[PDB]
């Protein structure tokens, strides 16, 4: 299913990989926009994620990063008042 943690992000365990097929903005912290952005993960860039997460407005995926730090990636839209998804911003492998 999914569990809910203190900021209200839905959220559960699924180790896969996402190659982008765009260049996308990466997150430091939490998966939020307002967050402070890691980086930028290239099109055709592959990462290999352990988490899944639902908040503002996208599903994100978490990975470890280079310097041991966590780094959240937006990978398509998310409605939580319908539950609706838009098209992945990649392949998921
Ligand atoms: C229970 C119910 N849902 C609820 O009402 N909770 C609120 C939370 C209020 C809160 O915490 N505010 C922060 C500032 C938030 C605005 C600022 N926003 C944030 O900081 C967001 N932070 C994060 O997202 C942290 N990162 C993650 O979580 C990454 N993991 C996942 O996303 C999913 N995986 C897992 O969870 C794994 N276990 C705040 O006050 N901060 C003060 C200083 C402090 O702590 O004292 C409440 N009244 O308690």
């Amino acid at each position: 299913g999914w569990k809910t943690n203190k900021y209200g992000t839905l959220y559960k365990s699924e180790s896969a990989s996402f190659t982008p097929n765009t260049d996308i903005i990466t997150r430091t912290t939490g998966p939020f926009r307002s967050m402070p952005q890691s980086g930028v993960l290239k099109a055709g860039q592959t990462i290999h994620y352990d988490e899944v997460m639902k908040q503002d407005g996208h599903v994100w995926v978490g990975y470890t990063g280079n310097s041991g730090q966590r780094i959240y990636l937006p990978v398509r839209t998310w409605n939580k008042s319908t539950n609706t998804l838009g098209v992945l911003w990649g392949t998921i492998k």
